[PDB]
């Protein structure tokens, strides 16, 4: 239940991996460094 909801999640990644639509305060979040 715990290893296998990570790997349901992770599917939508995928999903955002073929569009080019990611905002710069996002990624931020994302990221470690301050930029």
């Amino acid at each position: 239940s715990v290893k296998e909801g990570a790997q349901r999640k992770w599917a939508a990644l995928k999903e955002k991996l073929g569009p080019q639509d990611s905002d710069p305060t996002e990624a931020n979040l994302e990221s470690a460094d301050p930029e």
